[PDB]
């Protein structure tokens, strides 16, 4: 059971909760129920991964046996940039929320700040690979979510891959209903995002850590891409408390006040996942980690730097 990270909104964020990119179809399930059964309580979802049918079947069984109540389960989802333009921000929530099979988001967040071709082709993309842009905005996406919010639909809205730039014209635009309660970036010790992480505490904004393990399946990746897990200094000080790597790479973000969604299927690992309360990294350990920062991104998008909004040019 976690410990929560407390929104603008005043609503109670768990800080721990399971990530399901990639969580394929007949294992996100039984990975959803395993977790709610070991004290997860926050399950990071999108509409992108095409797994919310699935995910929502098992919110429902263990709602329905009493094991959790809704109330007490926090669901967040995404906003795909095919869907910015306005009719289509409701279409895709729609299906959202219709798969999961929920009457409410606690949080739903833009899931990248660049608009692509509007329509149900998730990837539009050139003959060599490069991302095709729309022309609606992210800020044209936010007028439409907000609405939801008015209906109740969604609890809180939020960002996802966004730099400060982003936040700051999301922030400073005229006329804004609901702020960002959220930015939901990678952040590990190759990235830490030192800077990113301070500018959206200063706005009232959390920050939560996606790929927090290194997200080493990821298909994309390289042989000489580094790995955190086997990270002789980072097992060195999951040695020192008889913990495990990935306890230690979780636990940096909870000391740090940054909520963290690591992904499996493996019912062994998402309870270790979430055995994080029990040990405490020292403000030297915390230092050293601190130290391996990289800036290195194993989720860079580049196929689409070529875009407005493309969020990893600037600085943070
Ligand atoms: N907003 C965005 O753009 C965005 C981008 C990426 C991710 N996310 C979200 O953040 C979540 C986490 O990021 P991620 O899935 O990219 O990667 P991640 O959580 O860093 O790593 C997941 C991988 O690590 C393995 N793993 C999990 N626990 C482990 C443990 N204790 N020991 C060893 N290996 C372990 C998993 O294997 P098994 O699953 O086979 O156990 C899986 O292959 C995603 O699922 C998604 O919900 C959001
Ligand atoms: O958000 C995540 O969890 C990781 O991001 C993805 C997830 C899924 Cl299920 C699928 C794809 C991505 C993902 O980010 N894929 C890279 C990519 C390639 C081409 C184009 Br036009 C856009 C684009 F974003």
């Amino acid at each position: 059971m976690a410990t929560f990270v407390e929104l603008s909104t005043k609503a109670k964020m768990p800080i721990v909760g399971l990530g399901t990119w990639k969580s394929p179809l007949g294992k996100v399930k039984e990975a959803v129920k395993v977790a709610i059964d070991a004290g997860y309580r926050h399950i990071d979802c999108a509409y992108v991964y095409q797994n919310e049918h699935e995910v929502g079947e098992a919110i429902q069984e263990k709602i329905q046996e009493k094991a959790v109540k809704r109330e007490d389960l926090f669901i967040v989802s995404k906003l795909w940039p095919t869907f910015f333009e306005r009719p289509l921000v409701r279409k895709a929530f729609e299906k959202t929320l219709k798969d999961l099979k929920l009457s409410y988001l606690d949080v739903y967040l833009i899931h990248w700040p660049q608009g692509f071709k509007s329509g149900d082709d998730l990837f539009p993309r050139d003959d060599k690979g490069n991302a095709i842009g729309g022309k609606a905005t992210f800020l044209d996406a936010w007028e439409a979510m907000e609405e939801l919010v008015d209906e109740g639909l969604v609890k809180a809205l939020g960002v996802s891959n966004f730099s400060h730039f982003q936040i700051e014209k999301l922030l400073n635009k005229p006329g804004l209903k609901y702020k960002p309660v959220t930015n939901q970036v990678e952040c590990h010790p190759y990235l830490t995002q030192e800077k990113l992480i301070q500018y959206c505490h200063s706005k009232g904004i959390t920050v939560t850590a996606y790929s927090p393990l290194g997200s080493p399946d990821r298909p994309w990746a390289k042989p000489e891409d580094p790995s955190l897990l086997e990270d002789p200094k980072i097992k060195e000080i999951a040695a020192k408390h008889k913990k495990t790597a990935a306890q230690v790479l979780i636990r940096f973000h909870i000391q740090r006040n940054v909520i963290v969604i690591p992904k499996s299927v493996t019912p062994a690992r998402i309870v270790e996942n979430i055995q994080v309360f029990d040990f405490k990294l020292s403000d030297e350990e915390m230092a050293t980690i601190l130290s391996f920062n990289r800036n290195w991104r194993a989720c860079n998008l580049l196929q689409s730097s070529h875009l407005e909004d493309y969020p990893f040019n600037a600085e943070y």
